[PDB]
């Protein structure tokens, strides 16, 4: 039996805090900036709608309606199968360096705990002459920056991803704790890892508050908020715009990487997924905006104060550059800098949970040994984690970082989504689904949803794909340019995730038997209705199925 939810608020929360992550505070923000400013809020808002809400509620059915993982939900259609080992792999890759985004918050707040900060000015053993303080003096040479790039990451030493160094014997035992209390927060289940996420996915909100109420009595957060907010129809008229729009609800409303088929796995059949969906996908956007507004309000304060326009402070690093300089010069800095950290440590470790429960899951649906010692193969993948993330805490830490940045949740996912749409929208038969959802509430989906699952979140997600491709600009880290065999590794990673699709699908030809027709229906067909090949009774041969909307 599956472990089920203890509580509708418990899934809710779980859901919206894997939706909510670091991305949602530090990309939107300053994505609303580079582009005009208030004609990125349109596409957003119209890209919500189209597209990220309608397939985040498709993928919220699909695991409350067949009660499996992230790879075994394709029972329905074999032939995809690969696309749930591409996501758990992509999951896989994901993790690793997400695991040390956190660890760098961590640092920072065990390094936040005294009187006088560590990145307040120069004179440490970390700051070199060149520094240049504001207040002491009438861009990676401020004392913000230096920290950063050397107190942390130690990049002085470094020369290039070619020369990594080994790793530091302080993001290791920082890494390390943070991994064991993920590996404790995932040992037993969703009984355990749901109690956990009441405090995790609702400290952000808190800590979001009280540093609105702050950033709003600002002396300069006035121009910020403005600027933020600054009405302009103009840059609309590009395609950028429209890009940036799309890949960014697509990167953070989640749908895909294969937590929100885990999550919704474990939900009752009379549990109302429409409403859960609209709900989850309003407070993603929501805090999204709200996010912004206090972002902006105290990058505009630190330009009032440094007598700058904006445009010179306006700026993954960022959180870890801008605020720390910008707390220090505020009343009760001690009191502010812990909050800010442990709310991108909640952030952090509330998106990983999520990855690694979806991961956790989908092996184990497939595999029963894995799903009764749970307790070993949890700490078998963490372990794993752990080893491959050892190698982005070295000196060249961020290089390697970088590289997987770009690499792993990039096209390589993209495809996914789409093989997982297609598969869903023209094989299974988007009647179909519509009938199972029937079968689950009551209510069939509307004629709009049908009308998107079907046209618009394909074509939506082609066009993402055919845009991120084409367009890709070489790796390269501020100003240090990477060497080939870097991006041919790069390539060879985001790679080994796509062609898990197509070598799958030549693997279930092959084992199936019969002619050439007999192993397609086989193929297509569900186990269960299996039956029905023998009975030449293949829905997908009928040119009515493919017509039905
Ligand atoms: C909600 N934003 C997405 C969360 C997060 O999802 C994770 C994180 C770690 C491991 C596995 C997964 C699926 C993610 C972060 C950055 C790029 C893509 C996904
Ligand atoms: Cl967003």
């Amino acid at each position: 039996p599956r472990e089920t939810w203890g509580k509708k608020i418990d899934f809710l929360l779980s859901v919206v805090g894997f939706a909510v992550d670091l991305a949602n505070v530090w990309r939107f923000p300053y994505l609303c900036y580079k582009n005009g400013g208030g004609a990125f809020l349109i596409p957003y808002t119209l890209f919500l709608i189209i597209a990220g809400m309608p397939l985040f509620y498709m993928e919220l059915a699909l695991g409350q309606y067949n009660r499996e993982g992230a790879a075994t939900v394709w029972k329905i259609c074999p032939f995809f199968k690969g696309v749930g080992y591409a996501v758990i792999l992509i999951a896989l890759y994901v993790g690793f360096y997400y695991n040390v985004i956190i660890a760098w918050s961590l640092y920072y707040l065990f390094s936040s705990f005294t009187l006088n900060l560590p990145w307040t000015d120069c004179g440490h053993t970390w700051n070199s002459p060149n520094c240049t303080d504001p207040k002491l003096l009438n861009y990676k040479f401020t004392p913000a920056a230096e920290f950063y790039e050397r107190g942390v990451l130690h990049l002085h030493e470094s020369s290039g991803i070619h020369d990594i160094g080994l790793p530091q014997w302080q993001l290791l035992l920082c890494l390390m704790v943070v991994v064991i209390v993920l590996y404790f927060s995932l040992w037993k289940g969703v009984k355990t890892s749901g109690k956990v996420v009441w405090i995790t996915a609702t400290l952000p909100y808190f800590v979001l508050f009280v540093l609105l109420v702050h950033g709003v009595t600002l002396p300069g957060a006035s121009n910020g908020i403005n600027a933020y907010l600054h009405i302009d129809f103009y840059r609309l008229k590009e395609a950028t715009v429209w890009i940036d729009a799309a890949t960014q609800i697509f990167f953070s409303l989640g749908a895909g990487f294969g937590v929100l088929i885990a999550f919704a796995s474990y939900n009752k059949f009379d549990n109302n997924c429409y409403r859960d969906a609209l709900l989850t996908s309003s407070i993603n956007c929501i805090t999204s905006f709200v996010s912004g507004f206090a972002i902006f309000s105290i990058l505009g304060y630190m330009a009032h104060e440094h007598k700058v326009n904006i445009e010179d402070v306006a700026t993954a690093g960022l959180v870890f550059i801008l605020y720390p300089e910008a707390i220090s010069t505020l009343s009760g800095s001690t009191f502010w800098a812990v909050v800010f950290f442990v709310m991108l440590l909640a952030l952090g470790l509330d998106s990983s949970m999520g990855g690694m429960e979806a991961v956790i899951t989908g092996l184990a649906d497939d595999f029963q040994v894995l799903k009764r010692h749970r307790k070993l193969f949890t700490f078998g993948v963490t372990f794993s984690t752990f080893l491959l993330a050892l190698f982005c805490i070295t000196k060249g830490g961020i290089y390697v970082l970088t590289l997987l940045d770009t690499f792993a949740a990039g096209t390589s996912i993209l495809f996914a989504v789409l093989m997982e749409a297609i598969g869903v929208s023209w094989f299974y038969g988007v009647d179909r689904f519509s009938n199972d959802i029937q079968q689950m509430m009551g209510f069939r989906p509307g004629l709009y949803w049908r009308l998107c699952w079907k046209f618009v979140s394909p074509a939506f997600l082609l066009f993402v794909v055919v845009v991120s491709i084409i367009n890709f600009k070489p790796l390269t880290y501020d100003d240090y340019i990477f060497p080939p065999w870097a991006n041919w590794v790069g390539w060879g990673i985001a790679l080994s995730s796509m062609v898990l699709v197509p070598i799958y699908v030549i693997y279930k030809f092959l084992s199936t038997q019969g002619s050439l027709w007999e192993r397609l229906a086989y193929g297509i067909t569900p186990e269960n209705e299996h039956h029905l090949v023998a009975q030449r009774d293949i829905r997908q041969f009928q040119l009515q199925h493919w017509l039905a909307i």
